[PDB]
This record gives structure tokens, sequence and C-alpha cells, in this order.
């Protein structure tokens, strides 16, 4: 069950994010599993709509950002991977703590692939579930 | 045609985003049109992705955001809107400079809408292309 074609520690998946969207937001990667990836991000000042909910918007970059690493890591050498389309349902709002967004692979082709994210509150209750495709360049 | 059901100045719209996630990216409205809303936001290390480009994420907050207000702004009294679903084509790569959301109307029912938010690099190019469809609630 073992789907990366590439080797990363989760200090250096970490490390991308430095003064950039995924640092500013304090999105953090937190768990590389055979076929998942896990990564947190806070409800707070930078991520909240003006009612003091989670932004859907900010559901969508942990998504994407979760989303288009998963996919870099299921190419090889100098292959990279670009986001097509990403689609998302929000289902209940998140007012606190961390969101946790699980990414687990739809499809992983020679040409695309098609990532699910799902985003759960602190009590493991969905907020979000999306789906991002990517295509494969060479 | 004039779409609006309440008023409101730009300097009132952009006050919304203050200490929140609209303000923390300089999101900024900057035109209301009878049937059209739109704002602008900067590509920059608030919302680039780790190559220098802009975030997929950003284009649907920045999306997500005009929407929301769009869709508020054709209710009346004590209704509000929440967002459903959202869905964006990210078309072409921007990597500096503002880029502008154009969200107009594709339906506006008593109980839901459809909002289309078109999103231009600096040039005037497309892109990213996204519909969001909210709820109107009592």
């Amino acid at each position: 069950s073992l789907i990366w074609k590439r080797k990363i520690t989760l200090e250096a998946l970490n490390a991308m994010g430095e003064g950039n969207m995924v640092g500013f937001l304090d999105i953090r990667f937190e768990h590389i599993g055979d076929d998942t990836l896990e990564a947190t991000m806070p409800v707070d000042s930078r991520t909240k709509q003006p009612f003091g909910l989670l932004h859907g918007g900010a559901s969508v970059v942990l998504a994407e950002s979760i989303g288009s690493v998963a996919g870099y890591l299921c190419t090889e050498g100098e292959q990279k991977v670009v986001g097509l389309e990403i689609n998302a349902n929000h289902v209940r709002s998140a007012r606190e703590g961390r969101v946790r967004g699980v990414c687990k692979p739809l499809h992983l082709g020679s040409r695309h692939q098609v990532w699910q994210i799902e985003i759960f509150d602190e009590k493991g209750r969905l907020c979000c579930s999306s789906r991002l495709t990517t295509a494969i360049l060479e």
C-alpha cells in the first residue's frame, strides 16, 4: 500500500512552507502514512471570515496545499504536478483549535491524479470534503 | 440590471475584513457595479505557493470572499448566506502584482444562489474560474 515515489521527512515537508502561504497560515504537516498525508491548520485571525468562523477558502488552501505535495511525492525525477481543478463542500463550521486535513488518492495515473482531502475539527467531525485534480508534467 | 437588495459603500465592505483573513491577505473591494462586484489581492509571500506562484487556494479565498459578500448583498433583513459548494479551475499561473476577482450572478433564487468569480492577472488574463453555491438562511 506504499504510494510514494519520493522519500521525504516531516521536517523537509514543513520546510517548504517558509516565506509562503503555507508558512503564513501555520499549516503543519503531521503524518506521512503509506498511502495518506495529513496536515493541520489553526482556526485563527489569519484563517477566519468576518464572523469568527473558519473561512471556506482557508479549508481549500489546506486541501490544495496537502494534495499538491502528495501529488509531487507520487512523481519521480524532475516530474512535477500542476493543479487543474479543486472542489469542496463545506459541511460544518469550525471556530477554534486546529483543523486536520486527511488526503488519500482516488487516482494515480501516468498523466493525471485525483486526490480526496477531508478536513475535520478537533472532535473528529467532518467540516469540509474536497477533491483536487492534477496533471503530471514531464 | 440592479441585483442588490442592500446598500453598502466600498468603505463599509472593506471594513468587514479588518482583523480576519480578508484583511490579512490584503483583499480589497474596488468596484460595485449594478450586477458585478470586484476585489483585488496581491501575489506575494502571503498568497504564494512554495514555487513563487499564486497559490490556487488563495484564488479560492478571493473567490469565496467576494461571492459571500455578493450573496449577502442580494438578501434582505436578517437573512444571511452560507456557502455550500465551491469549485475552481486553475488555468494560468500568476507570479507578481495583484489579481482581480470579478463576481457576477449565474442564478439568484429565493433560497439558493450560484455565483461565478473569474480572477485575472495584472495583464487581464484569466487565471482562475470559480463557482460558489450558497444557501439563503432566514
